[PDB]
């Protein structure tokens, strides 16, 4: 199929593009480069074994989106583009609602214009809000996210749902991601955050590579087995694969197809640290700090639906997530070149 | 004060502009004329007794908004502009989210740019969602509106709230309107819907003026005293006054000030019909029809907070709402001239 991958040069998109090309699809990447570098492009093609077309531009540019869509005869759109720094979203809400809410709106408006009706959206478990019932299941009603980032994702799912209702021939997948980690097994592609990483895995990796002193473990008094926060970590390669399958199986299948994408099991902060210490061959330095504002104690996905419906399930393990991350971090300490 | 009134030439905005000018404020109206006519301008000035500046343009045009804001040294913004046809919103969701959500976002983004930090938003009781507890009170958590229109209003309240949190010097009023009806006592200004009116009052008025056959009463089996739907009708002049007071008292008062604007009492469909039959001097023709999709049986506002805090309460009665509407309808059967 002909697919437009917005945010295609970012973390999850890059890996998804590789898997897409491996499957022989024709890939067009659209990215504004606010959080990625052109240097990843050659890696995508090399690892993907096929050339992906790249377009530098913004999802907020409806006219350009429409043109791309038509120019490349796109059949389906995978939308990863947007802003995702939780804390920053609290400090700069407008930028979040603009890039995520208006950004998606401009893109689907362009799709309508170009007669494109297959869409895949990067959603998040954050949409469940403060749900005491865990694991989270697609049948649960959504809750109220506590950050502008979380809210923006829920708002987009609602807009997409209403759109599908009004244009019933559309096929829209709402893919609720849990906690993406890991890197391509080659060690030549991975997450390349700029500045202080907000997520656990990259933070740990930077401590291990010798850039940072100690990992601050936010809270050790949660009601969990070890007192640290529990999450559902999912290898970016499994996530990528899920996207290819969802795209292939849902294209032209009318409806709003919601699926949680996670491993279906929880791991604590210590579990992650331990796996990384093991991967890197040295104990990762860490200390206990106060709870981070807005953090829930524990949650993970119920991924039965995706298994059942798409025959998709994770295959990489926690150790692999850690190992692949270290291999990338270690082979490319400065990330992608400028 | 210097105030920009978006949607200023529409129903509620026109009446609010008249009251604002009467109070000696400097008014700049911004409207795209998608649902109003330039012909109202002269009426505003005449009844307001002062000239309001008019700018034809769209809230979605951030660059233009910023310019206006600066050019006119605006101190506060009253935002009435947007789309409000409930049923149409279901059929055309994107236009609703674009005009309302992105539309407001562009406007407050322009405000940030121009250093304007006092805002008044036209919200709605729809934000309470399906709340069994009536009357509705500002302290109730919001629910989930069932139309793209309702959702768009709730989304904007959330974006505004987050913005205020990030820029704490802002004063933002979330004015939750109930069911606006009535017309300026002069009979020379009022609601001028194009095509089939969606609301009860104008529909009744058109039946009475001889344009329509019979009023279809949507449902007669609700759990209400007479079986018909119950709402909180509020005279547009009282609404207008509430806006002037809110603007005057809340300007430069940091916070998100939420107030329900209603009469605090409920009236059934039959109650309204009866009042109009009385006003127009002939029995209004009507029949019973099935319930209209998405309609709640009964709700009204708890307006104690606005009374307490702003010393504001309604003063016009149901009969006046009916009479003023008939006077306008009757004096200007073709509405505002082309
Ligand atoms: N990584 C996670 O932990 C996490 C979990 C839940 C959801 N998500 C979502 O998945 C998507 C991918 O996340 P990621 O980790 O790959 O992040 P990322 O930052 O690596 O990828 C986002 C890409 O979007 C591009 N972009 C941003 N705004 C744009 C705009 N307006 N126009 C065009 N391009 C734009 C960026 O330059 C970047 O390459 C995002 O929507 C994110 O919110 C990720
Ligand atoms: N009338 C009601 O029953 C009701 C109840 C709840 C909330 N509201 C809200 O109050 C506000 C005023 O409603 P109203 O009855 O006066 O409606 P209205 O249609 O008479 O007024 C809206 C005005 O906005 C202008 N407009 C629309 N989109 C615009 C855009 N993108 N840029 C610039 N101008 C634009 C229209 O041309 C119109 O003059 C709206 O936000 C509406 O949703 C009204
Ligand atoms: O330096 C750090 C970073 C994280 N943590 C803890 O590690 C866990 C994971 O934190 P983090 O990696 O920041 O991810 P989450 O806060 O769970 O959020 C991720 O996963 C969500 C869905 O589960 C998405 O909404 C977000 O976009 C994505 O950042 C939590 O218990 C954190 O308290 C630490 O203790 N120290
Ligand atoms: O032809 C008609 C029109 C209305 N009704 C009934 O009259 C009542 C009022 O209906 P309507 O005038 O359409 O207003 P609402 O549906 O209550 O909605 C108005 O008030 C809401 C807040 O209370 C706002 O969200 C909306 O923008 C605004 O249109 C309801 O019981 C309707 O079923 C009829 O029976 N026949
Ligand atoms: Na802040
Ligand atoms: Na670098
Ligand atoms: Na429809
Ligand atoms: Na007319």
């Amino acid at each position: 199929m002909r697919v437009l991958v917005t945010g295609g040069s970012g973390y999850i998109g890059s890996h998804t593009c590789v898997q897409l090309l491996q499957n022989g699809h024709d890939v067009i990447i659209l990215d504004n480069l606010c959080n990625s570098k052109r240097s990843v492009l050659p890696v995508i093609e090399r690892l993907g074994g096929k050339h992906p077309t790249f377009v530098e531009g913004d999802i907020r540019n409806e006219a350009l989106m429409t043109e791309i869509l038509h120019d490349h005869a796109i059949d389906t759109v995978i939308h990863f583009a947007g802003l995702k720094a939780v804390g920053e979203s609290v400090q700069k809400p407008l930028e979040y609602y603009d890039n995520n809410v208006n950004g998606t709106l401009r893109l689907i408006s362009a799709m309508r214009a170009a007669n494109v009706k297959n869409f895949i959206f990067s959603s998040s478990a954050t949409v469940y809000g403060d749900n005491p019932k865990i694991p989270y299941v697609e049948s649960f009603p959504t809750g109220t996210p506590q950050s502008p980032y979380g809210k923006s994702k829920l708002m987009v799912e609602q807009i997409l749902t209403d759109l599908q209702k009004a244009q019933p021939d559309w096929s829209i997948a709402l893919l609720r991601y849990f906690n993406p980690v890991g890197a391509h097994p080659s060690g030549d592609m991975g997450e390349d955050p700029q500045g202080i990483p907000n997520n656990l895995m990259p933070y740990i990796a930077q401590v291990a590579v010798g850039r940072r002193d100690s990992l601050a473990i936010f809270g050790n008094d949660y009601p969990t087995e070890d007192g640290t926060g529990v999450r559902d970590y999912i290898h970016v390669m499994d996530l990528a694969d899920g996207h290819v399958v969802a795209m292939e199986k849902l294209a032209n299948k009318p409806g709003v197809h919601i699926y949680n994408l996670g491993a279906g099991v929880g791991n604590s902060v210590l579990d992650v640290v331990n796996a990384f210490s093991k991967a890197c061959g040295k104990p990762v330095n860490y200390h206990f700090a106060p709870r981070r504002e807005g953090d829930l104690p524990a949650y993970w996905a119920d991924a039965s639906k995706a298994d059942r419906e798409l025959n998709w399930r994770v295959t990489r393990t926690l150790d692999e997530m850690a190992q692949d991350t270290w291999h990338w971090q270690s082979r490319h300490p400065q990330g992608y070149p400028d």
